[PDB]
């Protein structure tokens, strides 16, 4: 059947060009050794079964682990489940109209002493993982609600560009076949620098799918059904709770 013929030519496709040498190529093949066929197929289809395609998003995939490691190398489970739980980030049971899952993040009262930027990045790359099981998903990607009416002057202060950084090579590189677009709501008129600070490491493609709508969410709607959406994030389901997706995860 052609799925396992293209799950082996990636994984001889990755043994070939680790035998060159080259640093990546050799992370790369280590790196995905304990992996199943299933995980190799997200790529293969992701990319319409072709395989060099695939190679190329899993080498992004790999570098982002060798950059991050702090996120992955004592990963709890445990640990990313009392993240889940308190709310970050968040995840609806509905796709929007796109047939993308959608993210969420409500910046009010979070306090990174608390919860760490890291932690909530662990979150993130925890819950894709499981959700790219899915093959509708490994298609259609997902998308991010920010909710920023309750980003303080003192956030903003204290928000380190190496975390944001971060933030914008989980998704470019990390997860770009995936990642579809991010919607901001009621930011602040200070949001303008954080944004600032990022663009200039955010390539044309990623800079595309960055949507800011303020307090006007006519446009925001027309993207994301009010009726799918947590009452804090201006729709008419209850207050968005984070247990419930943690016990479907886990
Ligand atoms: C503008 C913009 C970004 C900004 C993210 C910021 C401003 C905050 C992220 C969330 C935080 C604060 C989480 C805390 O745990 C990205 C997504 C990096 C890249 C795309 C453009």
């Amino acid at each position: 059947e052609t799925r396992e013929e293209a799950v082996r030519e990636l994984q001889e496709m990755v043994q070939a060009q680790a035998a060159s040498g080259e640093e990546l190529a050799v992370a790369v093949a280590e790196r995905v050794q304990e992996k199943d066929s299933g995980f190799f197929l997200r790529f293969i289809r992701a990319r319409k079964f072709n395989v060099g395609r695939a190679y190329e998003l899993l080498r992004g995939y790999v570098n982002f682990r060798l950059q991050y490691p702090e996120l992955f190398d004592s990963l709890s489970p445990e640990a990313v489940r009392c993240t889940i739980e308190a709310g970050y980030p968040g995840v609806l049971s509905s796709r929007d109209k796109y047939g993308r899952v959608v993210m969420l993040f409500n910046i009010e009262n979070w306090q990174s002493q608390e919860i760490t930027f890291d932690e909530i990045l662990q979150a993130y790359c925890f819950i894709l993982e499981k959700l790219l099981e899915n093959e509708e998903t490994q298609i259609n990607g997902f998308c991010i609600i920010e909710n920023f009416k309750g980003f303080t002057m003192q956030q903003a202060a204290s928000l380190r560009t190496s975390d944001l950084r971060k933030m914008v090579d989980m998704l470019q590189d990390s997860f770009p076949a995936w990642f579809k677009a991010i919607h901001f709501i009621h930011q602040p008129w200070y949001f303008t620098t954080t944004y600032n600070v990022v663009k200039p490491f955010l390539k044309s493609k990623l800079l595309e799918r960055v949507f800011v709508h303020g307090d006007d969410l006519s446009g925001f709607y027309q993207e994301i059904d009010e009726n799918i959406l947590p009452s804090d994030f201006g729709g008419t389901l209850p207050k968005y709770d984070g247990k419930a997706v943690a016990e479907q995860l886990f």
